[PDB]
């Protein structure tokens, strides 16, 4: 996975984001968009990996989530808004030492990345609460992963990690900040002393008394729980790099490599949405790392690129402040590898999701978003140079009528008599357009693309 | 297309010149040189992509322009003078982005590029009116095309940039300024209030009412409502560069991808017609990124050139201020790829025009200039550094010629009865000196290439 | 061609310095060194080239001349030196531009540099009379062609750049400075006022009242009549460049296709005709650029060399100022490519040439030191790493020879009653033991080359 | 050749240093260590190659020497050191110029490299006094070859260059300095009034009255009798840079083609025998222009190493200052290429010489230290990757049993009653374990080589 937080002043709109790809283990694994009305939410929950057992609240919110289509491993809701207009992401898979490890250990039958939206997201009114309340339950229940989520409400940005089998630490997202994440702990200089931060109440006594900090002086705890690997250098460092090169150019040198970058950042301009999907669609363009570039083939394959064959689904999960809060929370969606998708800005204050969204199975579906999406990709990737510039051509067309749509909405808000099927009705124009939108694309791939097989000869004339 | 404009205070001759490659999809596709007699304009315009339909007022001026000879997708004039010495190029496919888009979409029955000089240019006595009656006019009937369109007259040069489906906005050139504009929105720095600026009147209002600015201060247009993506700095970018290069060396970096090039430029000498031809001409020449250079593969093909095989016509817009007003207007003007013609000085002040430049069809006719200037580049292009040493020969031999005619010609201005008569005589002289040159360029490399043929076998003796 | 010239304070041993590599069209083409005395230099002058007729004095002086021995195109006598002991070279053929060619075009029956060292070298007696003379003739007659023209005496060294049909600026180079001039308009800044400057009476007044000068300030002659093109970078520069780095390194850069070289130079150290034949035969030693060294093919093969193969002759006049006049006019001289011949130190005071360098014709003579010259150029170019050493041996004892020898005859100049026969006796002797060694060269070359032919199997015993 | 030299200050232990590389023109040509006792040595002397007959003292001094076995052009004697422990080196070959060389033309019938050790070194008492005598011989006798020569007692060290037939120079190498010196022309700044300079007593009248000083301030005397030639860059200049680099690194740049690096160096470290044998071994270790590194093919062959298959012998002669004037004279011996050699301390003050190193006849025998140290190079040359560490091994091994048998010999010496006798003892104890670990080494390779040989096909098991 990789993620990206704005702080409400960073973006371009006044409204807070938070991000992910969600990246698996498999290329493809079918995702679904779906609303979990408050009826259908457990009150006693059974994991399918740990088996762990958590009672929950009997007053759950609704929610947005993107569970999987198939579920064998449990449900893998990945992020969502609930009806307070609080956002979550979870996971990033981060890392951890074995220092740690050794005075905290996994958890076998804990939490994990299967549970924790499920379990956090309904009983939450503020992303400080969301924050809170997960780590009480790794205090509870322990974890078998090592994670980062993020928070966030109209007001501030979380971001959580998670220490070992039972700690955490979680700092606030400065309003004027962003944050560039990959998959390694992240938060680096930490004050136990400001409103901003929050964690374990014995967490500066473990450092202290187990000899955990290898610093001369104060607390980075990402030098004390995380890692600073060669792995780190290829799988991890440069995707912050890209970013923060993007966000920060002035302020970012040329070493991908860097295992040092600041986790809280400053962009020399406001964030957009389109800016979001562009680096967590990215693969290092304009450099010899770049896959698809023209650099040798072991610079090509050195560095793990930010879009990617196996994200599954990719989210920007934005609450507004220039509009009523019914119309707040925008659940910005899109599946399979970001080269050749878009994110559809979707309401989230519904009670249920667009059929092309909502309906994949196991079974291969041209019709669903999540199939064609992914077919799309593929196809791209057979040769990326010749099919960019449809690709480029589809994005602006999309997210243009994709806008549109939205600020049509948004304009006619006031004095709507039933405002979830008023905007499930948006919801279906969007994915209604979006299906035809992806569609066209691959046709028109597919129309150019048969024209230059190697299976061809043609006579010139 | 490329364009280039000069201030009057900036060109070696106090002259005024705005200059634009006509580049189509296709490499080839008919040009022809016509004077539009006011008696031949219509009143009732309606074109044929869109369909828009423009009540024209009934006193036209006369004007030079370019039409397609195939008229199968509209007039498509590009660019010309009228008899008030105003001239008016028409366009440069700019960029626009997704969040102007949804809020100002494109008008599908609106103006476009097929329509822009013929519904404007006979209607103005200033440049300055051109931008005004544009914007107007799109204020009326909206536009479903990204465009640049530069306007010039003795006094002043303005370069106007449509934004959405019905907004725009303009900049007069400084005096002392030039610009190199390529296919990508230019307008940097924007002052409201200057004097040096015109735009919609809910310009500033759309923008700081909609979060369109990603800028902590003021306001720069291509930031707000045009692109900065990874196809700039392939296709825009470098030919910005380029330019910039060659005109202020001590003033422009080494980065030919660089996203904020300066749109007004202070070069550090007097700028020629030669060296806007050449320009329009370049292909990166002396870097790795020239096709016909000593590049790799990858780099040589990298980059959009300005010289290439879909220019289709050429046309340098001149308003001279060291001559009476009758001789004022040339219309330089050349076909196909710019890499093996030259621009000739035609008068504007005609009522008719040479036949080698007027009476292209679309059958193959290698008396007429477009024909012939496409098929010597082709030529050319097939081994660029064997014939290129003619072309430079050719070059400085025929613009010399071009020069003595225009130099005796306007020394014996002064007491002509008919001048329209003296003017396209002078016209004739210049399209019959370009075209023996031309067909000696072609023939001198026929001639010298059959010996180089690879179907050869010769006695060396 | 190639000129480099040299004050007499800048200079090894207090002479002036005027020379050129005399380069042609086709790579051979013989050449003679052959003494015009009076009674048999013309009165009535026609060109074959361009039919343009010249009365001319009845008082010519004598001079040395290096006419072509095939008269087709006329007599083509390179340079000389006459008997008051000027010193002339023509030409350098230089560039031009379009719009001063299309004020004053070139003259079709005028001068060219068939004619020129024929019509003014034997009627000035001095460098500064030749100027003028120069000036005063293109004046009269008109020029085909664009020409830099050298003139020299004991104490001035004077440069002329014709300019268009009629017109000529001309410099005197500074006592303590040298110029290398390619075949590029050379002369920069200029200051009409100045003792040390010569021009059309009409110069300044033809630029500032045709708008010819391209700069805010001042005036540089080769900047408002002649070219900084794309082919300037790699024919011509670079040249200048190479010259500028051997005499002045640390005040010049490393960039060969600078286009504002300084035309005037100071050079580090006083300069030896050793270090001027350097340059004249030099192919970018130790760069890329070299085309026997160990670049790239299109490195080695991007910039024209100053040694070449249609190297026809090399001239160095001259005037030398530690000797009673009659010894002082030295014309330095060889034939064929510069890299495998040496320049032989004939005196100019004689009233005939030594017979190997006067009877070249048309048919091979390898007892002629033109085709031996050009013979063993072109063997040594077959494998010029593996002849090299021979070629350094050779140029060294060779030298050497010449120098014991004009030391020995300038010691006992003191008494001799017939001057010229003297001379000739000395000339004789040098152009013999020229022959000699030259011929050695090409016998040992011959013989060790031999060895190593690839039609070669040797039992290694 | 290549020579080193050190002033008695500049040394690790107080001694003065001179040495060389003898290198001849076919790689091989065996070598003899001879002491000519004054009962052999010549007073009426004739040479082989110019018939030069020079009447010599009737009071000739032993001297060690290293004549050529083959007598066919001469004894060729090199270097040795008398019995007033006077060092001299004859000659390191340099270069001149075509101007010096027209003023004082070598002498067919003069003194040449194969005499100078003979003529001189047996009748001087002083470094200072070898000076004077050469400088006598070469103005009674002149030379036909341009020469370096070495002079050193136990309190200077002496540099002296032969220019033109007649004249030469010398300089002091100060106390605290060493010089390394190639195939060039070495002798720089030069002040002909100071103490530690001699010269022809018309030297600076040679130079002022004749205009053969180049530079406009002081004078340099390689720049005005010597050369500055393309091949020096590649021939010379780069085994100067190198061994400046080595024991000057921090004021040495990165040129190794650099025409002005300094003659007298100060390094950062005092040198010993083992350093100078290092720089005189050297083929440029880790550069690109190491024939045996990771460098292009033509950069590895680029320039003329220092070790070399044409080192016939290598020599440093030292005059201690830490001992007793009876072992003061050390002459330090090694055979071939100095790749696979190591140098033996021999006393000079000894009647007679050991066999291993003085029966060297035209006859290919592998119990002779030369052809055994060539055969050991050969090998050692073919895979010199394969082979070197061996060769480093031995070189520790066989130094520090040299070092062992010295510090033994030196400290017993007070009281032997025959010198000779005591000290060819060592000399035979040297000789001995020189030879055998010579021998131990080339079994070593052929025992290790022949198991890596291409002739071969192994089960592995």
């Amino acid at each position: 996975c990789t993620s990206i937080l704005v702080g409400k002043k960073a973006s371009i709109d006044g409204s807070t984001l938070i991000s992910r790809n969600d990246d698996g283990h498999e290329a493809l694994d079918p995702q679904r968009f779906v609303v979990v009305n408050p009826e259908d939410q457990p009150r006693d929950y059974t994991s399918v990996i740990s088996k762990v057992n958590v009672k929950l609240p009997d007053d759950p919110q609704r929610y947005t989530s993107i569970p999987n289509s198939i579920l064998t491993n449990g449900i893998w809701p990945a992020a969502g808004i609930n009806s307070s207009n609080v956002a979550m992401s979870a996971t990033e898979t981060i890392t951890t030492n074995s220092r740690v490890q050794g005075l905290d250990p996994f958890v076998e039958n804990g939490l994990g990345e299967e549970d924790l939206v499920t379990v956090v997201l309904p009983y939450v009114k503020s992303a400080r609460e969301g924050v809170k309340r997960l780590g009480s339950l790794l205090e509870e229940y322990g974890t078998y992963e090592p994670n980062g989520i993020s928070f966030a409400d109209n007001e501030e940005v979380w971001w959580l990690e998670t220490i070992g089998g039972h700690h955490w630490a979680a700092v606030r997202i400065p309003d004027d900040a962003y944050v560039v994440a990959p998959n390694r702990m992240n938060i680096d200089q930490f004050d136990f002393d400001s409103d901003d931060t929050l964690c374990s109440s014995d967490l500066k006594d473990l450092i202290d008394n187990n000899n955990l900090n290898p610093d001369f002086e104060n607390y980075n705890l990402r030098h004390i729980f995380g890692s600073a690997s060669i792995k780190d250098t290829v799988y991890n460092n440069p995707r912050t790099w890209y970013g923060q090169k993007f966000f920060s150019p002035d302020d970012t040198a040329d070493d991908p490599m860097e295992q040092d970058l600041p986790f809280i950042c400053h962009a020399n301009r406001k964030i957009s949405v389109e800016d979001v999907k562009f680096v967590l669609s990215s693969h290092f363009e304009n450099t010899k790392y770049d896959v698809y570039g023209s650099g040798s083939q072991s610079d090509k394959t050195l560095f793990r690129p930010i879009g990617i064959n196996r994200n599954h689904n990719v989210h920007i999960l934005q609450i507004r402040n220039n509009v009523p809060t019914e119309i707040a929370g925008i659940h910005w969606l899109a599946y399979g590898a970001n080269t050749f998708n878009t994110v559809v800005p979707f309401y989230a204050n519904v009670n249920d999701t667009p059929v092309q969204y909502k309906n994949a199975t196991g079974k291969f579906d041209l019709n669903n978003m999540y199939w064609l999406s992914c077919t799309t990709a593929l196809l791209g990737d057979t040769d990326y140079d010749f099919y960019v510039d449809m690709r480029n051509d589809y994005e602006l067309d999309a997210m243009s009528a994709y806008r549109k749509i939205q600020n049509d909405t948004d304009a006619d808000i006031s004095g709507q008599k039933d405002i979830e099927k008023y905007l499930e009705n948006a919801n279906k124009k969007l994915a209604d357009v979006a299906f035809e939108k992806q569609n066209k694309l691959l046709g028109d791939m597919v129309t150019t693309g048969s024209n230059n097989m190697k299976l061809r000869y043609n006579l010139n004339d």
